[PDB]
Formats: C-alpha cells, sequence, structure tokens
C-alpha cells in the first residue's frame, strides 16, 4: 500500500521532485541512455506486424498500450539508477484541456518542459532545459538534428487536447479490443484510447497538438513530454482494467505474430501477459490510494 | 553437454534438413524477421550520435553484438527442434576452390545457388528461392525476393584465404582507440576487415552481393548466420590463442562499445558474451 512506487500528476509533483526529474532525465540523455528510447519506438514503428500491413509492433494494434506500458518500465528504472527517489509522472492533459490557454500550464515552465515552439525560430523550443543547445535530437534516419520544436495547436485536425469526456466515454467501452486488431476496429478501447476512432481523438490527438518531433512517429521521443503523456495513457488504461474486472487483453490468439497475449512485442522478449498486472511490475498511480 | 556448432561440410543430409526446416518455421511463425529488424536498427544507431561507429559494426561492440545475435537466433531454432545448433560456413576453405560457387554449401537442399543472371540476380534455387521466402527492404516493407551475385565487385571479386585469417589471429589486441573502422593493430576491425577493405567479414557480404552486400538488409540471406557463426569461431580461437588478453575498451569508449554497457537493441554487455562456453556452446574443433 506505500511498498508501490508511486507515480503522481506532474502538477501535484513539489519543486524538488520537478528538478530531480528533470535532473534525472539530463543524466540519461548524457549517458546515451535516452536516445535508446528514441531508437526502440522508431525501429518498433517501422516493424509491420505482419509484413505489408499498416499495424507495427508499438502502434495501430493490440499491442500499442502494453508495448508502452513496458517502455516507460524500462524507462522508469534507468531514471531510478540515476536518483531512486525519482518516478515516472503524468501529464493530465484532460485537465490541461479546461484552461483558456493550455501554454499556461505549469507543465510548460521554463523549470519544466519549458515552452511553446519560437514562431520567429521556425518553432524551435527556445525556453526550459531541453531548448536547442541544451538539448541534442535525433532525425528519421538516427542522425543529429536541429533542436526540439513544438506548435501548441497549430494543425487544424487538432487544434485543441481531449477533454475528460473524450476520456470517460472511452472508459465506458466494453472490450479492450476487436478484429481486425488495426485502426479500423471498432467498440475498442485500445483504438479509441489510441484516437483512430474519429481521430485523431485522445492519445494521436496529443501528438498532433504538440507538434514538431513530438507530432510524428519515428522522431516523437525527442521530447520528453513524450514520456508524461504515455504516463498519462498508462494511467487511463490501469483505470480501465479495474472499471472492467471481467475483462482482459485481446486477441488471446489468432491476431498477427507480436499483437497475441503471450507473443514478444519487437524490440524486446516481453509480451502482453508479463504487463498485464501494473501493481506486480511494482508502480501506482496517485490516486489509486 | 556442451551444444556442439559444426561445419555445414561435417552435417548429415539428416542435419542440414533439420536445420532449413527450423529456419523456415522461424520464417513463417514471423520470429525470423525480428533479426532482419535487430540488424537493421542496430546499424543506424550510432554511439554517439554522427559518427560513423554503430552498435552492431564498424565499433568494438561488432564481435559480442553479433554473438549474442546467433545466441538469441540458436535459442529460437532450439524452440522449434532442440536437435538443431547453428553451424558455420567456413568461408576461407572454400576460397580454395577455382569456383567457390560449387560448394555443396549452394546446394538446393542448402542455401541454394548464384544469383540467375537472365532474373536480375534473383536467387532462383534452394528452400530461399524468390516466391519461396520473402524479404524487407531497407525501411521494413516487404521485397522481390532474395538476391546473390557472386564475387561480381571488383573491390571483393574473391573469398578471404586461410592466410588472412591466421594473420588477423596474430594481432596482439582485440581493439585499439578511436574504437572504428580506423583503428589500427586491431583484431575486431581486421577481422571485421576494415583494414585495406573489404577484407574478411565485410569481403564475405561484398562477395556474396544481393541483400547480403548491404548492412540494412544482409539477413534477409540465412547464409548470413552461417558466415557470422564462422567469424564468431575466428573470434573464440583468438581469445584461446591470446589469453593476456581482453575485450576493450573497458572505459572511455562510446556508450555501448564498453565491457560492461549495454549494446542497443538489447540490455545484453560484451562481458555478458565474451566466454562462449558459459553461453553453453562450442564450435566442433574444440573437441
Ligand atoms: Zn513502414
Ligand atoms: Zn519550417
Ligand atoms: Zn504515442
Ligand atoms: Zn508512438
Ligand atoms: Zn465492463
Ligand atoms: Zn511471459
Ligand atoms: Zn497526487
Ligand atoms: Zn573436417
Ligand atoms: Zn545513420
Ligand atoms: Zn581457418
Ligand atoms: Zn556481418
Ligand atoms: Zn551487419
Ligand atoms: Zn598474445
Ligand atoms: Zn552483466
Ligand atoms: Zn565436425
Amino acid at each position: 500500500s506505500n511498498k508501490y512506487r508511486v507515480r503522481k500528476n506532474v502538477l501535484h509533483l513539489t519543486d524538488t521532485e520537478k528538478r530531480d526529474f528533470i535532473r534525472a532525465v539530463l543524466i540519461l540523455k548524457e549517458k546515451g541512455i535516452y536516445d535508446r528510447y528514441i531508437a526502440w519506438h522508431g525501429a518498433a514503428g517501422k516493424f509491420h506486424t505482419p509484413p505489408g500491413s499498416d499495424r507495427n509492433a508499438a502502434h495501430m494494434s493490440s499491442a500499442f498500450l502494453p508495448w508502452h506500458r513496458e517502455y516507460l518500465l524500462r524507462f522508469e528504472r534507468d531514471l531510478q539508477s540515476v536518483n531512486p527517489e525519482v518516478t515516472l509522472p503524468y501529464w493530465e492533459w484532460e485537465t490541461d484541456a479546461q484552461l483558456q490557454d493550455p501554454s499556461q500550464s505549469p507543465i510548460w515552465s521554463a523549470g519544466f518542459m519549458g515552452g511553446n515552439g519560437n514562431p520567429k525560430k521556425d518553432f524551435i523550443v527556445d525556453t526550459g532545459p531541453f531548448a536547442a543547445g541544451r538539448w541534442t535530437t535525433i532525425d528519421e534516419q538516427g542522425n543529429p538534428s536541429g533542436g526540439l520544436k513544438r506548435n501548441f495547436g497549430a494543425t487544424k485536425e487538432a487544434p485543441t487536447l481531449p477533454t475528460r469526456d473524450d476520456v470517460l466515454n472511452a472508459l465506458k467501452i466494453t472490450q479492450y479490443d476487436t478484429p481486425p486488431w488495426d485502426m479500423t476496429s471498432q467498440n475498442s478501447f485500445r483504438n479509441q484510447l489510441e484516437g483512430f476512432i474519429n481521430g485523431p481523438q485522445l492519445h494521436n490527438r496529443v501528438h498532433r497538438w504538440v507538434g514538431g518531433q513530438m507530432g510524428v512517429v519515428p522522431t516523437a521521443p525527442n521530447d520528453p513530454v513524450f514520456f508524461l503523456h504515455h504516463a498519462n495513457v498508462d494511467r487511463i488504461w490501469s483505470v480501465w482494467q479495474i472499471v472492467h474486472r471481467d475483462q482482459n487483453y485481446q486477441p488471446m490468439k489468432n491476431g498477427p505474430f507480436g499483437q497475441n497475449f503471450r507473443d514478444p512485442m519487437y524490440p524486446w522478449n516481453t509480451t502482453p501477459e508479463d504487463v498485464m498486472n501494473h501493481r506486480k511490475l511494482g508502480y501506482v498511480y496517485d490516486i489509486e490510494l
């Protein structure tokens, strides 16, 4: 009940907790650990299940949630090797969606994620610890690039963060996922939270809202907010799991290889079964207490 | 009690058949494509960024990276058929044939033959012929089937010789600064094949041509694994011949190249794979 790592709302962190998280992230970048996460996600993005399909190991299929859960767990263990006091916080974007100007959220402060893109600098982030020249970036190929970009709400398809209602409506869906286990799956928790139902919604919508590297699959984890975004997605999934006790992961069999309960998820040997119970992985979200 | 990795040439017709079947089962199950992608992803993971070193090539981790790769592949073979171990292609012996394309490794019952020049060098023989065996391109999408063009380039008309191997075995240090394709008096770099290259390991890649000829696509060819088993054997001999010596760098190399660093895309370290006996296998000629 207190033996569990607690994953907290960013906004509930002390100035010291915020500072310790930023320091761990910067240490992981300098050591070479952070870039492993950029590459895993990109490689997973280009690994199709099966070949020629528009499904991949990490997106547009059943493995989206368990893939990202293992991803966050590995990243958290690396944070903890720098500083065991640190756990992964979540960005509750559905709350920030209530602000007149969501760029005023303390997540975007110079002491945390830093601010929106500067439009006079072709939308380079020139504030916070991950500003251009304080924080290097990788392009689609794996070679260096020009620094972090962000353009909050700049596309017509995602002018807005998802709302508490978007989240609650997804939480009502009775099945984890449905055939054909892809971006067309109807009445699918996985697919609706992923955000492909009348998309971009929810998870996809937050990616497109931030824009910059965060806006496209190959580069998204260049932005540390990638992890705060995905911690919130993982929390929302963990709530669905309590609300629907009778329900389990799908498919259990006859999905593409890498999408089944007991299949390994490229680029790891980790299976969905291995990550279904988040308590057994040794963590809880603060609101589960 | 040790699993025995044998010379292809020392395999029974049944051992040859059982190996081909395990490889085809791994392809059908979806396991094989994980190996293609790991290698390609590792190829595009630079240590550090902007460098021409990567996790799997052109640096100290080349040999331990490939050793872990082969071990993982062998364990997956064994889950299909526990009787199966990874064979090695002793290319330095084949190099003594007037026409190394006559080697029984290239028979229709095993790797199948050279590219057909009337078919833009598509392999149209053996179990991995176009239309029996799918391939992945540089980007991870399907492609036209296996190609091979034995000896077709001016830079690699020839397989490496027993002399090339023995001369590399005499080099007194595993690797040297700056831990890349310029490393001089480096076992790793000379066996990798960058000293007056393409030599040895790189030369066998360029000699075969087709997908085997370039980093992103090479494991589309099962011979990739027989090639690399021979590289791993040759390294294992160097390790006995040079007791005084161990892996380098131990520290102050790029992250992912140090003895105790993890090798993208795994957590496996060079230290974890230095002793091949402890990993539970030997090459047949160690008996
Ligand atoms: Zn693709
Ligand atoms: Zn522009
Ligand atoms: Zn995402
Ligand atoms: Zn993603
Ligand atoms: Zn229910
Ligand atoms: Zn398991
Ligand atoms: Zn709280
Ligand atoms: Zn013999
Ligand atoms: Zn590159
Ligand atoms: Zn020899
Ligand atoms: Zn190779
Ligand atoms: Zn290679
Ligand atoms: Zn010596
Ligand atoms: Zn270790
Ligand atoms: Zn033998």
